[PDB]
């Protein structure tokens, strides 16, 4: 075991420890491998070599080759080997790798961490285990410890060493394969020529190829053990090998090495890579770390936000790096100085707050004490901090001043009396200010690290001393909105259920002029009842979590309505005193209860949603003592502390089912990105305060002090800025809170001008030094005012610019004006393409810049076209605000009642123009005023003014709704056809559901071959059936009572259905309700059933709350059934005796009924009396259909009758729905409530904990109750259907988020973008989550779905056949045919080799994809409908296209199967498409699933990785067709035909025999030089007198341009001579032991040819040995005789005793294509031969003496018939010859009445094809393997010998007597002598025994001998291993003695027996030197090469 890998005598545990300990003091000085190199270049070369050795192996093994076990892992798992090649180079930038210390291993210097990698890949078998590395690092750290980072590099450096060994093994295994087969052709050339002179010249060249210790292994084997061998070929190999004295067998054994070791190490490499990928390294690093041992005691490092712990570690490492001190004492000396920091807290009485000096206030003192010298970046940052807010405002002002100076220098050329330049500069500097602040933000993001806040870890929830009440300010315009407000509260509670957390709602009954209208009591009482009901459901631990607080309002001092003390700040404050033991708060009596302390309060809002367990982060961060506010006693402002923490906010992807183009263009930041850790902001990294926009967390005491100290009455909501400025703020940027953006262009300007009004209202605080305001806060309000003033400045600047100046160069100024707006957003865009000073070389990553370029361009265009409207509206707002600022009005608390806009209707162009009416008028008036002066401003002004005036038009265009996944525009015809298809498909459920322990789908159901139902049930079937029932009720196909009955029956059945811990077993019985096989539980079935039951229960609740409006329905099914009837009626042929009156009458009646239905649907009130009369019309249609049927008994007439029936009970169901009492719905409410309860109970019943593998996460494939063991693998990909099950399992609570965040995510480049990688990428694995869940436009899943559907459509175009590939039952039938089942997909998204040879189309695929693309799917469905794919109950299962399984000349194949599994999905998809996805909300209407819905969404990352990559039509599987032109001048070939007990053999020229059950039918002998024995068909020319044969072998006519086909089923013979050709195909029939010889003759001449046909067969019935012993007897007992209707001759042996079998045989003439002619017989061979003649020169084929018709007890009987044919020019003649036999005479008559009739040949060819397909499927054979086995049988059945042993070894052996002693008599046995000695392959013997079993089915009898040839050490183990597989055949066959299989152990038996066996063996083979089914083909290419001239003689 050498190879070239790195192995160093594996030593196991307790030796690695000592090795590392020795290495610590004095080690290395050598390595098992090692070589001088450099990192990056070596890694790149490794990449190149791995790609090559991979691409070469892929281009090989497809042309036909044997793949080594070592190459199996590389081919199968190249993808995993790739990303491990990645994830390094990424984790080692050049500078980072440089710092690693030196080790100096013998001269050269090596990184210390990577040197340990070489020591531990070697003392293993390339296996990595956690405990091994732990022991090694423990042993190594005895003297010198491993610092932080180095211990972070072992996982990223081991993979570098591992792939190096992979390269060293792959480069050798690839070389060892091609050069192995190099000897194959050389020895072929050696054996081709029998020379002894040129052989030396040939062998001299390969002198350099003899020292390689694998060339000789195959060369010597193929020579010595091959066959012919040589005395000089193996004469130099030994002599040359004598160098180094390795003798002969040492090299033999050396090839045994370097192979098994290679395979083992190659497998171990992949196993180790998988283990490293799956294992966690943070926990292992924490365990084995040394610096963390000190930091576990005396400090709280354990529970401190692991990311923040890493921040501590980074700070410690940075301090240690730049200071002249080691790393250990940095974390130790800090503790000593922090020991004097004093406890300073309640919980903190013990322990030491080390973070107070590391990240806290005392960082500078720590740095000064430790001697650390700050970095220049830290120096400039601290200078910035010591400056203050001015360091931020100064650069922007400087840039604006520079821009102003530049523009003033440029714009000084048109006079400017200097009283207008000031105005222009003031109005232009604001875009300059925006550009300057954008540039400053970009640069600070580039150069300043973001800010992170340290917090606690509340793993068990928020504990005592921190109580949070989630006060969600809310409103109350209720009646039904209170229900969704409670839903929001419930979802928020479900978001963070852990910990001592309370929830409540704070609201206010609007603003009314009255203090209390007293009518709110009913709404208040209803709200209290809802709260009480919500309290009971979650009554756990006796915790009244949900409260309700409502304010009573007080009248405003100035005016308006009762609005409290303040609209919001008010509620917040009077809540603040409420929690502080205050009782005079005027909220309300009764509902004024609070849970005691509640130190913290969530602000939140009525719409924003919360991340799961997000509050556990903010609460811990604020409870951290460093973040606790201090409050300044002199003036409360919190000098050092964080009273307010604000979380970062990102908008939602789509506002429910509405996404307009306006949404996409004015919101760039969308989606949730898992990778981003922290975002950088200009404010927090430069001032350490953030912005408390609308949400956050505050301390009650600090907030109360800061607000009540300075706040005053009469302030607008702008309190948020003031409240944040009071104490402090801090953007945590680690907690997310989603929100939405309005889609209609009415509210955006509303909120914008309200905030502008608030900002302007903040001006008095800016202008006043008194009160309380910060200079930085003053600057931020000034910036807000500047942002408000930008559009007015721009607009008025333009207005004055085109007027005052009016030059010819005025275009440049507007160019710069729009250039500023282009510049403003684009700087942040460039922040993605910056490489940060060429960090690493990038991979393929796409560019996709067009999307954001278009977005920016459209956004700027919309901004410049709406700027006038925005400016006008918010200037009105500014004037209104300034009125209150100056005059001090009483209107400054207005929220929304402004009458300026007062929008009260939907958008319309007729509405915006009237409501705005201001900005376009102002613009046009300004243009008219400024156009006439100067006479040069019109050209510049016209296009721009036309842009502004058309503002309402583009606003209306962008306000319109757009389709994403549920509002798709489908029109009517597409929807009509989809509903029609669904209704037609639904007939299956009616047909196959009736109570017989039923209400379970019956799974598959065949149609053609005696249709049967397989009573097996799966949970997925139940779920899809329930969804189908819901969809059917939605469509109105069924009444309201029938749905209840079906649901109740299904629920009862599933309750009585046995369960294992709530889960359901894999398979069930419909009739007996018992488990079918082994008890197996799969995660897919339980997840699917739970997901569907959720929707069922939600819908039950939906129509149980108000069971009156859901009664009617839609009244659309009765139109779909009418359309079905119309379509069916068109296909009825109408050319009969009575023409077509009834068809016409039905046509007018149907169109009249359709018109009446349309008229009723047009009515709005939906009269019940109108639909009653339609039942009469339906009954009339039924009677007319019955009248049509009574005269024509066609199947389609029955279909018409059935589809009329379905219509008339559809009408009955609608009437019954209209016939409900509708007066007592309370019992119905009870029924629906009970159904909902029993449905949702089963939803939560299953427990998914036991399927969770807590070593590598993810859900296992399944569970087996036996042995209580998990299967093995897990669903390791996002593209799996289990993502619904995972979502439910994580939402239920028994799973963490690491489950969801550790599976899939891979991308494959297709087109411009990328999609999701799949295993067996059929969209069966994609479509289910869209069916049940909700998908948004911006999500990854929808984009991937679009890409995959486009790719499948393109694949369908390129292949030619219709598209759509998914798993189904492909065209292959087993014993008791069931059509089988397997998976399919597309090659691009497969990851599985062999998916390109299927070519299978599934009809249900097209309807599945109809959701995303309706038109293409509809066209594909129509294309399928053109073919035969529509059955009785809908579309069939699949259609086949692979040419191997394609029968006859048909283009395609049809599978007649219906699956209950693939039918409900179609109905669900149709319901989703037609009714705008009702099922989308049904699943998502449950609080439990709605709480975890936010794990969805996310954006497509933006950088696709791209891994390594008529061929589509050239890769389909193809069978083998043996095409032979002229067999006469070639060697013979044999084809076998057998039905299992009737076998016949056919040679290359029509010779052969027929064996029945082991006896003979026609005499046959093995004459190699004659081959003229068997049945022959003779053709004679009447006019010329010449006679010949159809095969022409016994005659041979000059010319003879023949052809031959010997494919399966039929053997085809071709022969043409003299413008006359004869083609004959011979096939054996089925069910009657009949062999058919159909002679087919065609003529293309110009004259009538008069020729005759003659038959010749010899009936012999014996035991194949008695006949060959004394033929006279067996000839004599034959009793050939012909009876009436002289076309059949029956011959049976006369009976001697009671032991003879009998087996009467007969021959059939069965004339065809002839009016009337008589046949003649010559049943006597004595007159046929002629006493001295032969077959080639016969006597009967002579003028005269023509078939004297001798019959009886003839001495030498045969069977022969003659039939003259009349074949004119251009027409056809056909005659069939039948060879039949039967054990009894009475059975012959039962078969003669089936072939004597005309035709009788078609419909048996298909039977033979089906039977041979079944036989070849029963045993794992292949067409090429079948051909090889038939060639082997040809060699075995004839005394031809071409692959036997040598001509020298066999001489001194073969006594033939020493065979019975070894139990192998070998009397009636040609014997085969496969020899094996490897024990490694164990596959050649399996193929040999499979061939023998195959040969046993074709009437070939021989015994298989496997000669074990291993030494006695492993001989017993090898014998047991081979018996493990042979014992399936060593058992006796069905009553014969012993079976034909043998095995001998070489050591025990004597040498003489082995020599005799090898000499007498017909074929000798070795397992190494060749392969089964491949050595047979090599003989034909080697044994080849004057017997041609005498042919045509």
């Amino acid at each position: 075991d050498h190879n070239d890998s790195i192995r160093a005598s594996y030593m196991t545990i307790e030796e690695l420890h000592d090795a590392g300990a020795a290495l610590s003091r004095d080690g290395a000085d050598s390595l098992p491998g090692f070589m001088e190199f450099d990192f990056f270049e070596r890694h790149r070369e490794n990449e190149k070599e791995i790609l090559r050795v991979y691409r070469t192996t892929a281009v090989d093994a497809e042309n036909g080759a044997t793949i080594t076990p070592a190459a199996e892992w590389l081919l199968d798992n190249h993808y995993v080997i790739e990303e491990a090649i990645q994830e390094v180079r990424r984790d080692f930038p050049r500078k980072f790798y440089r710092q690693l210390p030196t080790m100096t291993v013998g001269g050269v210097t090596i990184p210390r961490v990577m040197a340990l990698g070489w020591l531990y890949v070697a003392h293993t078998h390339s296996t990595v285990s956690r405990e091994n590395m732990t022991a090694l690092v423990d042993g190594y750290q005895t003297s010198q410890t491993l610092q932080i980072g180095e211990l972070w590099a072992l996982p990223s450096i081991i993979r570098f060493v591992l792939i190096e060994n992979l390269r060293r093994i792959s480069i050798r295994v690839e070389r060892s394969r091609r050069m192995r087969q190099k000897a194959n052709e050389v020895v072929d050339e050696i054996i081709r020529l029998n020379d002894a002179e040129a052989s030396a010249a040939l062998l001299k060249q390969v002198d350099s190829l003899v020292d390689d210790p694998t060339f000789a292994t195959q060369f010597l084997y193929r020579l010595r053990n091959g066959s012919q061998t040589s005395g000089f070929a193996v004469a130099w190999l030994e002599e040359r090998l004598h160098a180094a004295g390795t003798d002969a067998e040492n090299v033999m054994m050396s090839e045994h090495n370097r192979l098994a070791s290679g395979n083992v190490t190659m497998g171990n490499i992949v196993k180790s890579l998988r283990e490293i990928d799956d294992t966690e390294w943070s926990v292992w690093f924490e365990e084995v770390s040394h610096i963390d041992k000190v930091l576990r005691e005396e400090t709280d490092y354990e529970i401190l936000d692991f990311g923040s712990r890493n921040t501590y570690r980074n700070t410690i490492e940075l301090l240690a790096r730049r200071s002249p001190r080691t790393e250990v004492e940095v974390a130790r000396a800090a503790v000593e100085m922090a020991r004097s920091d004093l406890p300073a807290g309640a919980d903190e009485n013990h322990r030491v707050n080390v973070g107070s000096v590391l990240v806290g206030q005392r960082r500078f003192e720590l740095e000064k004490a430790l001697g650390y010298r700050p970095l220049a970046s830290q120096h400039i940052v601290r200078s910035m901090r010591k400056f203050n807010w001015l360091a931020i405002a100064a650069p922007v002002l400087l840039i604006t001043a520079v821009a102003m100076l530049a523009v003033g220098w440029f714009l000084a050329k048109a006079g400017m009396p200097w009283y207008v330049v000031t105005a222009f500069l003031l109005m232009f500097a604001l875009p300059a200010s925006e550009g300057a602040t954008g540039l400053f933000n970009t640069l600070v993001t580039f150069f300043v690290k973001p800010f992170r806040l340290v917090g606690y870890e509340f793993k068990n929830g928020i504990p005592e001393d921190a109580r949070t009440l989630v006060a969600v300010p809310c409103m109350l315009t209720s009646r039904d909105s209170v229900d969704e407000m409670m839903r929001n509260i419930e979802v928020h509670y479900l978001a963070n259920p852990h910990g001592e957390i309370y929830f409540s709602l704070v609201s206010d009954w609007r603003d009314a002029p009255y203090e209390q209208s007293d009518e709110d009591l009913e709404i208040l009482d209803y709200a209290k009842r809802e709260l009480a009901a919500l309290n009971s459901r979650y009554a756990f631990d006796g915790k009244t979590r949900f409260y309700l607080l409502h304010r009573r309002r007080i009248y405003n001092s100035a005016e308006e309505c009762w609005m409290g003390w303040e609209r919001k700040r008010g509620k917040l404050h009077e809540l603040n005193m409420l929690l502080r033991g205050d009782k005079d708060t005027t909220f309300l009596g009764g509902s004024n209860i609070v849970p005691a302390d509640v130190k913290y309060v969530m602000t939140l809002d009525a719409d924003t949603r919360l991340m799961r367990d997000a509050v556990t982060k903010l609460v811990g961060k604020m409870h951290h003592p460093i973040n606790r506010p201090k409050i300044d006693p002199v003036s409360g402002r919190v000098v050092e502390g964080y009273g307010l923490l604000q979380p970062r906010v990102t908008p939602s992807l789509t506002t429910g089912k509405d996404a307009s183009v306006f949404q996409r263009v004015f919101s760039i930041n969308r989606g949730i990105d898992p990778y981003v850790f922290t975002v950088s902001d200009v404010y927090q990294d430069l001032t350490s305060e953030g912005t408390f926009t609308g949400k956050g967390l505050y301390d009650v005491d600090a907030f109360e002090a800061a607000l009540k100290g300075r706040i005053e009455e009469n302030s607008i909501l702008s309190h948020d800025l003031l409240e944040g400025s009071f104490a402090r703020c801090a953007l945590v940027t680690d907690v997310e809170l989603v929100e939405d953006f309005p889609t209609r262009y009415e509210v955006e300007v509303s909120r914008q001008h309200r905030w502008a009004r608030g900002d302007w209202q903040l001006l008095p605080f800016i202008i006043d030094r008194a009160r309380g305001v910060t200079a930085i806060g003053r600057w931020k309000m000034v910036d807000n005012l500047r942002r408000s003033l930008t559009p007015i400045a721009w607009f008025f600047a333009s207005i004055l610019g085109w007027y005052f100046m009016d030059p010819l160069g005025a275009l440049i100024w507007q160019i710069l004006l729009i250039f500023s707006l282009f510049v403003a957003p684009t700087l942040s865009l460039l922040s993605g393409l910056v490489p940060r000073s060429t960090d690493i070389v990038p991979q393929a990553h796409f560019f996709t810049i067009w999307s954001e370029i278009r977005a920016t361009n459209a956004q700027v265009a919309l901004r410049i076209v709406f700027i006038a409207d925005a400016a006008c509206m918010m200037t009105d707002a500014i004037v209104r605000s300034l009125y209150r600022l100056l005059v001090s009005h009483k209107l400054m608390l207005e929220w929304r009642t402004a009458a300026s806009m007062q929008s009260s209707a939907q958008g319309s162009i007729v509405d915006y123009y009237r409501q705005m009416w201001h900005a376009p008028v102002v613009a046009m008036l300004g243009l008219l005023f400024a156009a006439l002066p100067g006479d040069n401003a019109f050209l510049i002004g016209i296009p721009f003014t036309l842009l502004w005036v058309l503002s309402p038009a583009v606003a209306w265009y962008v306000s319109q709704s757009a389709e994403t996944e549920d509002r798709l525009f489908v029109s009517e015809h597409v929807s009509f056809e989809l509903r029609k298809i669904a209704r037609r498909t639904w007939r299956y459920y009616e047909a196959f559901v009736t109570p017989q322990e039923n209400h379970l789908p019956p799974d598959n159901f065949q149609e053609t071959p005696e249709p049967i139902v397989a009573s097996r049930t799966s949970p997925t079937n139940i779920g899809v059936y329930l969804l189908s029932v819901i969809s059917a009720r939605q469509f109105g196909w069924i009444s309201f009572a029938d749905t209840l009955e079906r649901i109740e029956n299904t629920i009862q059945t599933v309750e009585k259905m046995e369960k294992h811990r709530g889960h359901l077993y894999n398979w069930y019985h419909t009739d007996t309700l018992q488990t079918l096989g082994p008890r197996y539980v799969s995660a897919v079935d339980s997840g699917n059933l739970a997901g569907h039951l959720i929707a069922v229960s939600s819908a039950c609740r939906d129509w149980a709350e108000a069971p009156s409006a859901h009664l009617q329905g839609n009244l659309d099914g009765i139109g779909d059934v009418a359309g079905i009837l119309r379509e069916t009626l068109k296909a009825l042929p109408d050319n009969r005796k009575t023409l077509r009156p009834l068809h016409r009458r039905l046509e007018e009646r149907i169109i009249g009924f359709s018109n009446a239905l349309a008229s009723v649907k047009r009515e709005h009130e939906f009269a019940s009396i109108r639909v009653i009369n339609l039942a009469v019309l339906a009954r009339d249609i039924q009677k007319l259909a019955t009248n049509v049927d009574h005269e024509v008994k066609s199947a389609q007439s029955a279909e018409v009758t059935r589809w009329a029936q379905l219509l008339v009970e559809s009408c009955e169901a609608h009437i019954s729905d209209s016939a409900i009492d509708l007066t007592n719905m309370e019992p119905l409410r009870q029924r629906l409530a009970s159904l909902r309860d029993r449905s949702r109970n089963l939803a939560f019943s299953m427990d998914f904990t036991f399927l969770y593998r807590k070593d590598r996460r993810l859900l296992s494939i399944g569970y087996r109750v036996e042995s209580k063991e998990l299967d093995e693998a897990c669903y390791d990909l996002l593209a799996s259907e289990c993502r619904l099950t995972s979502l439910f399992a994580i939402a239920k609570g028994d799973l963490p988020t690491e489950h969801w965040y550790r599976l899939g995510r891979q991308v494959v480049p297709i087109g411009a973008q990328g999609a999701l990688v799949s295993w067996s990428g059929s969209m069966f694995e994609y479509l289910m989550p869209p069916l049940v869940m909700q998908e948004r436009q911006g999500g990854i899943l929808n984009q991937t779905n679009n890409l995959i559907v486009k790719e499948q459509m393109n694949h369908g175009r390129r292949l030619g056949t219709p598209w759509g590939i998914s798993e189904a039952a492909f065209n292959a039938r087993d014993h008791n045919m069931n059509y089988q089942y397997t998976n399919f997909g597309v090659p691009t998204l497969g990851l599985k080799r062999g998916l390109g040879q299927n070519a299978v189309i599934a009809p249900y695929a097209s309807i599945l994809a109809s959701q995303y693309d309706p038109d293409g799917a509809l066209e594909n469905l129509d294309k399928l409908r053109k073919l035969g794919a529509l059955g009785q109950y809908g579309f069939h299962d699949a259609v086949d296209f692979t040419p191997t399984r394609v029968p006859d000349g048909k283009v395609c194949a049809v599978v007649y199967n219906y699956y209950a599994h693939h039918h409900g999905m179609s109905i669900a998809a149709v319901a989703n498409v037609a009714f705008d996805g009702v099922l989308r909300e049904l699943f998502h209407s449950d609080p439990v699933i709605e709480a975890a819905e936010l794990l969805l969404q996310e954006k497509a990352p933006r950088e696709v990785p791209v891994m390594s990559a008529g061929k589509e039509q050239a890769d389909l599987l193809r069978a083998e067709v043996r095409s032979i032109a002229d067999p006469a001048v070639r060697d013979r070939e044999v084809v076998f035909l057998s039905n299992g007990h009737y076998s016949t053999m056919l040679t290359s020229t029509g010779a052969g025999y027929s064996k029945w059950n082991g006896q003979a039918i026609s005499r046959w002998k093995a004459d190699p030089t004659d081959d003229r024995w068997g049945t022959f068909i003779f053709l004679r020319d009447t006019t010329n007198g010449q006679w010949w044969s159809a095969t022409a072998e016994p005659r041979v006519i000059e010319g003879e341009k023949t052809k031959t086909i010997f494919t399966d089923d039929k053997a085809e013979f071709h022969k043409t001579i003299g413008d006359l050709q004869s083609v004959v195909e011979c096939i054996v029939a089925t069910e009657h032991d009949a062999e058919g010889r159909r002679i087919t003759l065609l003529n293309v001449g110009s004259e009538d040819r008069y020729i005759e046909v003659t038959s010749y067969m010899e009936p012999v019935i014996a035991s194949e040995d008695d006949d060959n012993a004394h033929p006279l007897f067996s000839r004599m007992f034959v009793q050939t005789e012909i009876g009436r209707r002289g076309d059949v001759i029956r011959a049976w042996r006369n009976r001697r005793s009671q032991n003879e079998p009998g087996t009467v045989i007969a021959h059939l003439a069965a004339d065809n294509a002839g009016p009337s002619r008589p046949t003649e017989f010559e049943t006597d061979r004595a007159k046929f031969i002629g006493r001295g003649r032969s077959l080639r020169e016969a006597a009967a084929f002579d003028a005269g003496a023509t078939l004297s018709s001798s019959d009886g007890f003839t001495l030498d009987p045969i069977l022969s018939l003659r039939r003259t044919v009349r074949v004119p020019a251009g027409k056809k003649v056909s005659v069939i010859f039948w060879t039949i036999a039967a054990p009894s005479r009475e059975e012959v008559d039962k078969a003669i009445d089936r072939y004597r009739h005309p035709d009788a040949f078609a419909h048996e060819l298909v039977h033979a094809w089906t039977r041979t397909q079944v036989q070849m499927r029963h045993v794992g054979v292949t067409s090429q393997q079948a051909a090889a086995f038939q060639h082997l049988g040809r060699y075995l059945t004839y005394p031809d010998m071409h692959l036997r042993a040598d001509s020298e070894t066999l001489k001194t052996g073969l006594a033939s007597q020493r065979a019975l002693w070894p139990l192998a008599i070998s009397g009636d046995f040609p014997i085969f002598s496969l020899r094996i000695n490897d024990d490694m392959d164990m596959d050649i013997a399996r193929e040999a025994l499979s061939a023998h079993e195959y040969l046993r089915s074709r009437g070939v009898i021989f015994d298989l001998v496997i000669v074990n040839e291993r030494a006695a050490s492993y001989a017993q183990d090898m014998q047991h291993a081979l018996d493990h597989i042979s014992e399936t055949q060593r058992r006796i066959n069905p009553a014969d003695g012993r079976p034909h299989v043998f095995s001998v152990r070489r050591d025990l038996m004597d040498e003489e027996t082995w020599s005799a066996l090898l000499a007498a063996s017909r074929v000798v083979l070795h397992v190494r030197n060749g392969k089964i089914v491949d050595q047979i083909n090599r003989a034909v290419s080697l044994f080849a090469a004057s017997d041609a001239a005498q042919a045509r003689l």
